[PDB]
Protein backbone atom coordinates (compact mmCIF):
# COMPACT_ATOMS: atom_id res chain seq x y z
CA UNK A 1 0.00 0.00 0.00
CA UNK A 2 3.15 2.27 -0.05
CA UNK A 3 2.69 3.62 -3.86
CA UNK A 4 -1.13 4.34 -2.94
CA UNK A 5 -0.51 6.21 -0.30
CA UNK A 6 2.83 8.24 -1.74
CA UNK A 7 0.42 8.74 -4.77
CA UNK A 8 -2.57 9.54 -2.28
CA UNK A 9 0.14 12.40 -0.24
CA UNK A 10 1.96 13.42 -3.14
CA UNK A 11 -0.13 13.60 -6.70
CA UNK A 12 -3.05 16.44 -5.38
CA UNK A 13 -0.41 19.11 -4.45
CA UNK A 14 2.13 18.93 -7.45
CA UNK A 15 -0.83 18.65 -9.88
CA UNK A 16 -2.88 22.00 -8.40
CA UNK A 17 0.67 23.59 -8.44
CA UNK A 18 1.10 22.79 -12.01
CA UNK A 19 -2.54 23.77 -13.06
CA UNK A 20 -2.38 27.33 -11.44
CA UNK A 21 1.47 27.55 -12.44
CA UNK A 22 0.35 26.24 -16.31
CA UNK A 23 -3.09 28.00 -16.60
CA UNK A 24 -1.38 31.33 -15.58
CA UNK A 25 1.94 31.05 -18.09
CA UNK A 26 0.59 29.26 -20.97
CA UNK A 27 -2.42 31.60 -20.64
CA UNK A 28 -0.40 34.67 -20.94
CA UNK A 29 1.31 33.60 -23.67
CA UNK A 30 -1.90 32.31 -25.66
CA UNK A 31 -3.31 36.16 -24.82
CA UNK A 32 0.03 38.28 -25.67
CA UNK A 33 0.44 36.24 -29.43
CA UNK A 34 -3.58 37.12 -29.60
CA UNK A 35 -3.37 40.40 -28.70
CA UNK A 36 -1.64 40.56 -32.35
CA UNK A 37 -3.30 42.73 -34.78
CA UNK A 38 -1.10 42.18 -37.60
CA UNK A 39 0.77 39.03 -38.94
CA UNK A 40 2.07 36.53 -36.64
CA UNK A 41 5.57 35.10 -37.95
CA UNK A 42 6.42 30.80 -38.21
CA UNK A 43 7.68 30.65 -34.98
CA UNK A 44 5.28 32.95 -33.24
CA UNK A 45 2.60 30.71 -34.67
CA UNK A 46 3.87 27.36 -33.75
CA UNK A 47 4.27 29.41 -29.64
CA UNK A 48 0.27 30.06 -29.67
CA UNK A 49 -0.27 25.83 -30.56
CA UNK A 50 2.18 24.90 -28.54
CA UNK A 51 0.50 26.93 -25.62
CA UNK A 52 -3.01 26.09 -26.65
CA UNK A 53 -1.55 22.49 -26.05
CA UNK A 54 0.01 22.78 -22.80
CA UNK A 55 -2.82 24.79 -21.37
CA UNK A 56 -5.42 21.70 -22.40
CA UNK A 57 -2.82 19.18 -21.11
CA UNK A 58 -2.64 20.85 -17.45
CA UNK A 59 -6.61 21.36 -17.59
CA UNK A 60 -7.18 18.02 -17.67
CA UNK A 61 -4.68 17.40 -15.04
CA UNK A 62 -7.15 17.91 -11.82
CA UNK A 63 -9.79 15.17 -12.76
CA UNK A 64 -6.47 13.27 -12.79
CA UNK A 65 -5.65 13.94 -9.01
CA UNK A 66 -9.44 13.10 -8.08
CA UNK A 67 -8.60 9.92 -9.61
CA UNK A 68 -5.40 9.29 -7.93
CA UNK A 69 -6.69 10.45 -4.75
CA UNK A 70 -9.83 8.56 -4.18
CA UNK A 71 -11.37 6.98 -7.64
CA UNK A 72 -12.88 7.94 -10.86
CA UNK A 73 -16.35 9.28 -10.22
CA UNK A 74 -17.25 10.98 -13.35
CA UNK A 75 -18.41 8.02 -15.42
CA UNK A 76 -17.09 6.66 -18.65
CA UNK A 77 -17.90 9.22 -21.30
CA UNK A 78 -15.61 11.10 -19.39
CA UNK A 79 -12.54 8.91 -19.18
CA UNK A 80 -12.93 8.74 -22.79
CA UNK A 81 -12.60 12.56 -23.20
CA UNK A 82 -9.90 13.06 -20.87
CA UNK A 83 -7.78 10.43 -22.26
CA UNK A 84 -7.97 11.48 -25.72
CA UNK A 85 -7.97 15.01 -24.60
CA UNK A 86 -4.10 14.40 -22.70
CA UNK A 87 -2.81 12.31 -25.68
CA UNK A 88 -3.62 14.44 -28.20
CA UNK A 89 -2.14 17.15 -26.35
CA UNK A 90 1.01 15.28 -25.25
CA UNK A 91 1.81 14.18 -29.03
CA UNK A 92 1.19 17.53 -30.22
CA UNK A 93 3.29 19.30 -27.76
CA UNK A 94 6.06 16.81 -29.13
CA UNK A 95 5.53 17.81 -33.03
CA UNK A 96 5.41 21.25 -32.53
CA UNK A 97 8.47 21.23 -30.76
CA UNK A 98 10.27 19.41 -33.46
CA UNK A 99 8.56 22.17 -36.05
CA UNK A 100 10.00 24.81 -34.02
CA UNK A 101 13.15 23.44 -34.22
CA UNK A 102 12.87 22.66 -37.91
CA UNK A 103 11.65 26.26 -38.63
CA UNK A 104 14.63 27.36 -36.20
CA UNK A 105 17.30 25.45 -38.66
CA UNK A 106 15.36 26.94 -41.86
CA UNK A 107 15.93 30.38 -40.83
CA UNK A 108 19.02 30.31 -39.30
CA UNK A 109 20.95 27.54 -41.55
CA UNK A 110 19.79 28.18 -44.69
CA UNK A 111 19.28 31.63 -44.33
CA UNK A 112 19.92 32.51 -47.85
CA UNK A 113 17.77 29.75 -49.35
CA UNK A 114 14.08 31.30 -47.71
CA UNK A 115 15.05 35.11 -47.76
CA UNK A 116 11.71 36.93 -47.69
CA UNK A 117 10.97 40.67 -48.18
CA UNK A 118 8.84 40.84 -45.06
CA UNK A 119 5.86 38.52 -46.14
CA UNK A 120 4.12 37.10 -43.84
CA UNK A 121 5.16 33.06 -44.59
CA UNK A 122 2.03 31.44 -43.50
CA UNK A 123 2.56 27.77 -42.05
CA UNK A 124 -0.66 26.60 -41.42
CA UNK A 125 -0.65 23.69 -43.38
CA UNK A 126 1.90 22.26 -40.57
CA UNK A 127 -0.52 22.90 -38.18
CA UNK A 128 -3.07 21.42 -39.44
CA UNK A 129 -0.70 18.22 -40.59
CA UNK A 130 0.64 17.75 -36.37
CA UNK A 131 -3.32 18.03 -35.16
CA UNK A 132 -4.41 15.53 -37.74
CA UNK A 133 -1.71 13.25 -37.13
CA UNK A 134 -2.45 13.69 -33.08
CA UNK A 135 -5.83 12.52 -34.12
CA UNK A 136 -5.17 9.57 -35.76
CA UNK A 137 -2.39 8.50 -33.00
CA UNK A 138 -4.94 8.89 -30.51
CA UNK A 139 -8.10 7.09 -32.18
CA UNK A 140 -7.30 4.00 -29.74
CA UNK A 141 -8.14 6.42 -26.52
CA UNK A 142 -11.15 7.26 -28.06
CA UNK A 143 -11.92 3.38 -29.12
CA UNK A 144 -10.85 1.48 -25.83
CA UNK A 145 -10.83 4.09 -23.00
CA UNK A 146 -12.86 3.15 -20.07
CA UNK A 147 -13.49 3.19 -16.13
CA UNK A 148 -12.98 -0.54 -15.04
CA UNK A 149 -14.10 -1.52 -11.44
CA UNK A 150 -11.86 -3.57 -9.64
CA UNK A 151 -12.48 -6.71 -7.63
CA UNK A 152 -8.92 -6.13 -6.19
CA UNK A 153 -8.77 -2.78 -5.05
CA UNK A 154 -12.71 -2.05 -4.92
CA UNK A 155 -11.48 1.29 -6.89
CA UNK A 156 -12.39 2.62 -10.10
CA UNK A 157 -10.04 4.40 -13.08
CA UNK A 158 -9.41 5.46 -16.24
CA UNK A 159 -7.71 2.36 -17.99
CA UNK A 160 -7.32 0.82 -21.21
CA UNK A 161 -8.99 -2.58 -21.74
CA UNK A 162 -6.42 -3.27 -24.73
CA UNK A 163 -5.04 -6.17 -24.81
CA UNK A 164 -1.25 -6.92 -23.38
CA UNK A 165 0.25 -6.83 -26.87
CA UNK A 166 -2.13 -3.66 -27.52
CA UNK A 167 -0.71 -2.04 -24.42
CA UNK A 168 2.91 -3.01 -25.45
CA UNK A 169 2.27 -1.68 -28.87
CA UNK A 170 1.00 1.55 -27.68
CA UNK A 171 4.21 2.09 -25.56
CA UNK A 172 6.50 1.26 -28.39
CA UNK A 173 4.13 3.78 -30.11
CA UNK A 174 4.27 6.71 -27.03
CA UNK A 175 8.48 6.13 -27.65
CA UNK A 176 9.37 6.37 -31.34
CA UNK A 177 6.33 9.49 -32.07
CA UNK A 178 6.67 11.30 -29.12
CA UNK A 179 10.36 11.49 -27.16
CA UNK A 180 12.60 9.35 -30.19
CA UNK A 181 11.63 11.16 -33.25
CA UNK A 182 11.03 14.83 -31.62
CA UNK A 183 14.39 14.42 -30.00
CA UNK A 184 16.17 13.26 -33.28
CA UNK A 185 14.86 16.00 -34.74
CA UNK A 186 15.81 18.78 -32.48
CA UNK A 187 19.15 17.22 -32.22
CA UNK A 188 20.17 17.18 -35.52
CA UNK A 189 18.78 21.01 -35.66
CA UNK A 190 20.10 22.01 -32.76
CA UNK A 191 23.42 21.10 -33.95
CA UNK A 192 23.68 22.63 -37.31
CA UNK A 193 21.97 26.07 -35.74
CA UNK A 194 25.20 25.70 -33.16
CA UNK A 195 27.45 25.12 -36.08
CA UNK A 196 26.57 27.81 -38.31
CA UNK A 197 26.61 30.19 -34.97
CA UNK A 198 29.90 29.10 -33.70
CA UNK A 199 31.44 30.34 -37.16
CA UNK A 200 29.41 33.25 -37.39
CA UNK A 201 30.22 37.08 -36.23
CA UNK A 202 28.48 39.07 -33.57
CA UNK A 203 27.75 39.51 -30.07
CA UNK A 204 24.19 38.13 -30.05
CA UNK A 205 25.25 34.63 -30.84
CA UNK A 206 26.46 33.67 -27.42
CA UNK A 207 22.59 33.89 -26.39
CA UNK A 208 21.16 32.27 -28.68
CA UNK A 209 23.77 29.07 -28.47
CA UNK A 210 23.19 29.00 -24.38
CA UNK A 211 19.22 29.13 -25.02
CA UNK A 212 19.73 26.11 -27.77
CA UNK A 213 21.53 24.17 -25.46
CA UNK A 214 19.63 24.80 -22.67
CA UNK A 215 16.12 23.84 -24.63
CA UNK A 216 17.95 20.48 -25.81
CA UNK A 217 19.46 19.83 -22.17
CA UNK A 218 15.56 20.64 -20.42
CA UNK A 219 13.58 18.52 -23.14
CA UNK A 220 16.23 15.83 -22.54
CA UNK A 221 16.27 15.88 -18.71
CA UNK A 222 12.79 15.87 -18.56
CA UNK A 223 11.01 13.47 -20.53
CA UNK A 224 14.23 11.06 -20.43
CA UNK A 225 13.33 9.93 -16.86
CA UNK A 226 9.94 8.87 -18.16
CA UNK A 227 10.37 6.59 -20.94
CA UNK A 228 13.44 5.33 -19.27
CA UNK A 229 11.18 3.58 -17.08
CA UNK A 230 8.35 3.08 -19.47
CA UNK A 231 11.20 0.86 -21.26
CA UNK A 232 11.99 -1.07 -18.21
CA UNK A 233 8.64 -1.80 -17.71
CA UNK A 234 8.27 -3.22 -21.46
CA UNK A 235 11.42 -5.09 -20.57
CA UNK A 236 9.83 -6.57 -17.41
CA UNK A 237 6.15 -7.16 -19.72
CA UNK A 238 8.16 -8.79 -22.67
CA UNK A 239 9.77 -11.31 -20.20
CA UNK A 240 13.33 -9.74 -19.87
CA UNK A 241 13.18 -9.45 -15.85
CA UNK A 242 11.35 -10.80 -13.03
CA UNK A 243 8.04 -9.77 -11.37
CA UNK A 244 7.85 -9.47 -7.60
CA UNK A 245 5.54 -6.81 -5.51
CA UNK A 246 8.43 -4.94 -4.22
CA UNK A 247 9.33 -4.14 -7.91
CA UNK A 248 5.84 -3.08 -9.06
CA UNK A 249 5.69 -0.67 -6.34
CA UNK A 250 8.72 0.45 -7.48
CA UNK A 251 8.11 0.81 -10.60
CA UNK A 252 4.56 2.51 -10.28
CA UNK A 253 6.52 5.27 -7.86
CA UNK A 254 8.64 6.12 -10.56
CA UNK A 255 6.23 6.58 -13.12
CA UNK A 256 4.19 8.68 -11.24
CA UNK A 257 7.38 10.77 -9.89
CA UNK A 258 8.26 10.73 -13.60
CA UNK A 259 5.47 11.56 -15.00
CA UNK A 260 5.16 14.75 -12.57
CA UNK A 261 8.52 15.70 -13.66
CA UNK A 262 7.44 15.68 -17.26
CA UNK A 263 4.48 17.70 -17.46
CA UNK A 264 6.65 20.08 -15.59
CA UNK A 265 8.13 20.81 -18.58
CA UNK A 266 4.76 21.79 -20.44
CA UNK A 267 4.72 24.02 -17.40
CA UNK A 268 8.39 25.39 -18.35
CA UNK A 269 7.36 25.42 -21.94
CA UNK A 270 6.44 29.68 -21.45
CA UNK A 271 9.59 30.40 -19.54
CA UNK A 272 12.26 28.33 -22.25
CA UNK A 273 9.60 29.10 -25.91
CA UNK A 274 8.19 32.57 -24.89
CA UNK A 275 9.70 34.63 -22.74
CA UNK A 276 13.44 34.66 -23.39
CA UNK A 277 13.10 36.31 -26.60
CA UNK A 278 13.00 40.12 -26.72
CA UNK A 279 10.30 40.52 -29.04
CA UNK A 280 7.65 38.45 -26.78
CA UNK A 281 8.90 40.62 -23.65
CA UNK A 282 8.25 43.73 -25.89
CA UNK A 283 4.72 42.49 -27.15
CA UNK A 284 3.91 41.48 -23.15
CA UNK A 285 4.87 44.79 -22.19
CA UNK A 286 2.71 46.32 -24.89
CA UNK A 287 -0.23 44.27 -23.70
CA UNK A 288 0.03 44.97 -20.22
CA UNK A 289 0.40 48.88 -21.01
CA UNK A 290 -2.85 48.44 -22.50
N1 LIG B 1 -1.21 2.87 -11.93
C1 LIG B 1 -2.35 3.76 -12.27
C2 LIG B 1 -1.93 4.87 -13.20
C3 LIG B 1 -1.36 4.35 -14.51
C4 LIG B 1 -1.01 5.44 -15.52
C5 LIG B 1 0.09 6.38 -15.04
N2 LIG B 1 -0.44 7.46 -14.22
C6 LIG B 1 0.38 8.30 -13.58
O1 LIG B 1 1.59 8.15 -13.55
C7 LIG B 1 -0.27 9.50 -12.88
C8 LIG B 1 -0.36 9.26 -11.38
C9 LIG B 1 -1.48 8.34 -11.01
C10 LIG B 1 -1.37 7.47 -9.92
C11 LIG B 1 -2.41 6.63 -9.57
C12 LIG B 1 -3.57 6.63 -10.31
C13 LIG B 1 -3.70 7.48 -11.40
C14 LIG B 1 -2.67 8.34 -11.76
C15 LIG B 1 -2.84 9.26 -12.93
N3 LIG B 1 -1.59 9.86 -13.42
C16 LIG B 1 -1.61 10.79 -14.40
O2 LIG B 1 -0.80 11.70 -14.42
C17 LIG B 1 -2.68 10.67 -15.47
C18 LIG B 1 -2.52 9.38 -16.26
C19 LIG B 1 -3.85 8.82 -16.69
O3 LIG B 1 -4.61 8.33 -15.87
C20 LIG B 1 -4.22 8.86 -18.14
C21 LIG B 1 -3.51 9.64 -19.04
C22 LIG B 1 -3.85 9.64 -20.39
C23 LIG B 1 -4.89 8.86 -20.84
C24 LIG B 1 -5.60 8.08 -19.95
C25 LIG B 1 -5.27 8.07 -18.61
C26 LIG B 1 0.85 6.97 -16.23
O4 LIG B 1 1.72 6.33 -16.81
N4 LIG B 1 0.49 8.21 -16.60
C27 LIG B 1 1.10 8.95 -17.69
C28 LIG B 1 1.30 8.15 -18.98
C29 LIG B 1 0.18 7.20 -19.40
C30 LIG B 1 -1.09 7.30 -18.86
C31 LIG B 1 -2.10 6.43 -19.26
C32 LIG B 1 -1.84 5.46 -20.20
C33 LIG B 1 -0.58 5.35 -20.74
C34 LIG B 1 0.43 6.21 -20.34
C35 LIG B 1 1.66 9.10 -20.11
C36 LIG B 1 0.74 9.43 -21.09
C37 LIG B 1 1.07 10.30 -22.11
C38 LIG B 1 2.33 10.86 -22.16
C39 LIG B 1 3.26 10.55 -21.19
C40 LIG B 1 2.93 9.67 -20.17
Amino acid sequence: DFSLNFDRAFLPALYSLLFLLGLLGNGAVAAVLLSRRTALSSTDTFLLHLAVADTLLVLTLPLWAVDAAVQWVFGSGLCKVAGALFNINFYAGALLLACISFDRYLNIVHATQLYRRGPPARVTLTCLAVWGLCLLFALPDFIFLSAHHDERLNATHCQYNFPQVGRTALRVLQLVAGFLLPLLVMAYCYAHILAVLLVSRGQRRLRAMRLVVVVVVAFALCWTPYHLVVLVDILMDLGALARNCGRESRVDVAKSVTSGLGYMHCCLNPLLYAFVGVKFRERMWMLLLR
